[PDB]
C-alpha cells in the first residue's frame, strides 16, 4: 500500500509551482481548476513537463489538453506511475 499518494503529489505540485514557477499557492484543494489557481494553458504544459522529468513519465499531448482541475493532473500522474510498474 502506497499511503498518502495524493497528499504527496499535491505537495509536489505546490513545491514545483513555488520553486520552478514562482507561484505561491500554499493551501491547494484538488477540486480547484488550474485556471482559478492562475495557471494558463502554457503553465499547465510547463507543470506537466516538470512532473514528467521528476517522475520519469511521459504524458501525451491529448491528455494534457483535457486537464482542468488539479485532481486531473494528480490522477494522470498516479495512472502513469501505476503503469510504470
Amino acid at each position: 500500500h502506497h499511503h498518502m499518494e495524493r497528499k504527496k503529489l499535491i505537495a509536489k505540485f505546490v513545491e514545483i509551482a513555488s520553486e520552478k514557477m514562482g507561484k505561491d499557492l500554499e493551501t491547494v484543494d484538488e477540486e480547484n481548476t488550474f485556471k482559478e489557481l492562475g495557471f494558463d494553458s502554457i503553465d499547465v504544459i510547463d507543470l506537466v513537463m516538470f512532473f514528467e522529468d521528476e517522475f520519469a513519465l511521459r504524458i501525451e499531448d491529448e491528455e494534457i489538453s483535457k486537464i482542468r482541475k488539479v485532481k486531473d493532473l494528480i490522477d494522470i500522474v498516479i495512472k502513469k506511475l501505476e503503469e510504470i510498474d
